[PDB]
């Protein structure tokens, strides 16, 4: 087994369970308003389990050139990102009753900055690395930008549960959002101080956090009942 095949072997079964269990507990929710929440935070990790199954399974990784070493890229993982992270935005603008406008544009972003991680990862120039790297970075700026804005985010409407779910759940996306570039530019692909296998442990762990934690902060929320946030 290769360093880094016991994290893939557990984040599987870490979103396997998160999936599983969160299908579990909406399966008796009949309210219209938290079957939404329950819906989008079920098929979260359900892509998570799908895709870092590929990668145990042996497909979901390309190789790429650096510094002389070939790279097990999991571009699987790219491909989870760009649909989860959209999905996970939807949830912070449906707490937030965010308008249609400011939601796609959320959703746009997020898309963006995994396209342009992606096409960092692949690349074999350093210099067109750094680059994609830092305008996928410009594009987490802008969102993270756009959630702190609170003439953007108008909160004065909700009820007060809600209002409180909502920037816990929003200050654990931005702590935790905010690390994946670090990550990055630590690993492999950028500077090259830590290792593949702590790399893809550490990312693991925030996906973990960032889904099944997230999920879990929402899910159990008293707010995501109808006639319960507005
Ligand atoms: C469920 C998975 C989640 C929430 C993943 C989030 C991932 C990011 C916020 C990734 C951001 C990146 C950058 C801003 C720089 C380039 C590399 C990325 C794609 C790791």
């Amino acid at each position: 087994m290769r360093p880094e095949s016991k994290y893939y072997e557990k984040a599987t079964e870490e979103m396997e369970k998160a999936y599983e269990e969160f299908k579990k507990k909406g399966e008796g929710v009949e309210d219209e308003e938290a079957k939404k929440f329950y819906d989008l935070l079920t098929e979260v990790p359900r892509i998570a389990y799908e895709q870092y199954k590929k990668i145990l399974d042996g497909e979901g990784i390309e190789k790429v050139e650096v510094d002389g070493k070939e790279i097990e890229v999991p571009v699987a993982r790219y491909e989870d990102w760009e649909k989860t992270t959209p999905l996970l935005l939807e949830v912070l603008a449906n707490l937030v009753d965010a308008s249609e406008e400011l939601k796609e544009k959320l959703i746009s972003k997020a898309k963006e900055m995994i396209t342009l991680g992606k096409k960092g990862a692949l690349e074999t120039d350093p210099e067109k690395r750094f680059e994609y790297w830092k305008k996928s970075t410009e594009k987490m700026n802008e969102i993270i930008d756009l959630l702190e804005n609170g003439f953007k985010e108008n909160l004065s409407s909700l009820k007060p549960e809600r209002k409180k779910t909502y920037e816990e759940a929003r200050k654990l996306t931005i702590e935790l959002w905010s690390k994946y570039p670090e990550i990055w530019k630590k690993g492999p692909l950028g500077e090259g101080k830590v290792p593949l296998e702590e790399t893809v442990k550490q990312f693991t762990e925030l996906d973990v956090s960032a889904k099944v934690g997230f999920g879990e902060l929402v899910l159990s929320s008293e707010a995501i009942y109808s006639g319960s946030g507005h």
